């Protein structure tokens, strides 16, 4: 297996399905990445994450640097060893926290800079390294957006140099750049242009899912994703709801991460093919059906809504475990159905069917 | 398989090892019963509980009556179906809450009476039904102890009549009586005498583990357990720490339940053959050894102290899951070692070895 390869097996319009080959394994695209910010996918064993179908998971530079520390994890053998996941791991750079949570051209003191970010991600043993950026807040005036975008592009250049400066990293991991530019077409193009001239193994669409509404997110995607090199993966960061994912794949996105399936699970929100449900609602107190009647996950093969209703209302940890396993399995099943319909040339129909049923 | 059979395969002094056969399965004794008060063993799937070696688990009349309700569980097919455990289930009667949390000869209003308790346990589909009692608080004067003990014996008689009055229950489940009498020899004897004249499938030692100290608990056991019919199981309620269990088996106890392995797990306390440890302590932050170097559980085969240290300090649910799985597996391994050494006639040596190492 090589450091990094991306092969497209099939297309339908802008939608693509294929595979990313990396040393630690293969990634089926379009791909959903469960998030596991504290060196765990919340409430789940990595075996369980894998069993649900995930090919890769996401970790985070900002949180791990704080606890337990990147150096400490390095000393303990790296993130894979530490949390017991031997498959690829993508780590975010901290660029979202730069928005989510004293800044200057050098970096941000919470101290994270392009160089420190890339080093921390090296200490973790990340397989896919994200460039250190600034997620531009929304709304933003064209001026702010531009100035923000330009700094990230300078930061993307330093991230590259930093990555390239470390042999073990350069030879064994991959580096993705992140496009900014808010909702502005010319800024997005300038950003894509800068990123491609620098050169990355993959390209993320950053700066969305920051409060703009799905309509506006899809508009921006319409013009932004074709700006990215067609022959590399396209990652839409932090997205999203099932319908967000479907619409984004329709516009050229290959990769996703989102806290929804895990967070929603713990909160008692379950995704179904008929739409999301709040299992705490009293209508489910004696519902013997599974969370979803077609879902193939172990939860839905064994436990009833009624049981998981009680668990969640009682604040039982098993409730969190079961909801989370189902939600992530659901998300992976969605990704499988998307992959299959694109391979078979019926993704357009699937997407319509799905929306008709989901909504 | 019969409604209930207890066979002793081997003895060593007062210690016995054997098997309880019930319709839903076989129970190896001396046995440890994980507790699962809210229709779950906290942080664990029943598969996982079973994998650790448990033959039977404990549920509770008081809590289930409150949430989700006994009638509702009955309507949903019974506790086994509801929580996904098809092996025997023992349910406590509520007698501890009578002490732990307006009373009269008829019962206790929190309304639980011998009759309601037995009916609720019938609604749950319990395999081993506990008589409704009053756990006498400690310390107690001889007068109070006696009056308390006498009421429970009257309540034990009504529990029997109630159980016997329901065909499906009488033919498919078993009923255990519970000895009271505080720390007083004559009261304990009067209680054992009353219980045996009524007649039960098994006999519990109640009223201990109420603050009296292990020395005094073992003293009372010394004279109380031979008062119980030798040919039926002897259950020490709510006990206990590993060393408590070993000393109690040395004095004739066949069954145990305790919240320790689960509660302690969530709190970050791990049992080891060298004694309990507080995994949150900073000495473990970079400890690559498993929780215990000889433990056979999946946790100890895959994860390090360092990892579980981080998980617990970070308030991650997986930390609770992993600690709990280990703790319960540990308890079951202890029970297996006790069974094996009694079968082999070396339980005395084991007990000494264990204490030498544990302390
Ligand atoms: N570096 C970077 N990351 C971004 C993120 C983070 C992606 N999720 C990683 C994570 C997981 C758990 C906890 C924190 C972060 C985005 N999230 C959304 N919407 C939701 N929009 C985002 C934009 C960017 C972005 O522009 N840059
Ligand atoms: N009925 C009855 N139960 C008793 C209990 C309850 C056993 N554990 C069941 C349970 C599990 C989870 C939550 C609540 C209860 C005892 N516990 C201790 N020590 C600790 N002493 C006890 C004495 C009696 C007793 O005398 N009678
Ligand atoms: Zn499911
Ligand atoms: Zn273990």
């Amino acid at each position: 297996r090589p450091r990094f390869s991306f092969s497209i097996a099939a297309r339908e319009g802008k939608a693509r399905t294929g595979t990313i080959e990396m040393k630690r394994g293969v990634i089926r695209t379009p791909a959903f990445m469960p998030v596991g910010t504290a060196a765990t996918v919340k409430a789940l064993k990595p075996e369980t994450v894998r069993a649900t179908g995930a090919d890769i998971i996401l970790g985070n530079t900002y949180h791990l640097m704080l606890r337990p520390g990147a150096e400490r994890i390095a000393k303990l053998g790296g993130l894979h060893s530490f949390m017991g996941w031997d498959r690829p791991i993508l780590t975010d750079s901290g660029g979202y926290q730069v928005m989510s949570l004293k800044q200057s051209e050098e970096g941000v003191t919470f101290m994270l800079s392009p160089e420190r970010s890339i080093e921390i991600q090296h200490l973790l043993g990340s397989d896919i390294v994200m460039a250190f950026d600034e997620c531009t807040p929304y709304p933003a005036t064209p001026s702010r957006a531009a100035s923000s975008m330009e700094r990230s592009m300078r930061w993307a250049k330093r991230s590259r140099d930093a990555f390239d400066s470390r042999k073990e990293q350069a030879e064994n991991a991959a580096l993705f750049g992140i496009q900014q530019g808010s909702v502005f077409e010319n800024l997005r193009q300038q950003s894509a242009d800068a990123l491609a001239e620098i050169g990355f193994d993959g390209y993320a669409v950053g700066g969305l899912a920051v409060g703009e509404g799905q309509d506006e997110m899809f508009r921006v995607l319409d013009f932004s994703v074709p700006m990215l090199p067609d022959d590399k993966p396209h990652y839409l960061m932090g997205v999203g709801k099932p319908d967000d994912i479907v619409g984004a794949v329709e516009r050229g996105i290959d990769m996703f991460d989102c806290v929804l399936p895990t967070r929603s699970g713990r909160n008692g929100q379950a995704f179904t093919w008929d739409g999301p449900i709040n299992i705490r609602n009293a209508r489910f107190s004696e519902d013997l059906k599974p969370l979803d009647s077609e879902c193939h996950c172990a939860v839905c093969q064994k436990w009833s809504r009624a049981y998981i209703h009680h668990l969640i209302r009682a604040g039982e940890i098993l409730g969190a475990m079961l909801m989370t396993e189902h939600n992530i399995a659901f998300y992976q099943q969605l990704m499988q159905k998307i992959r299959d319909s694109i391979s078979e040339g019926r993704f357009s129909q699937f997407a319509q069917d799905f929306r008709a049923r989901y909504f």
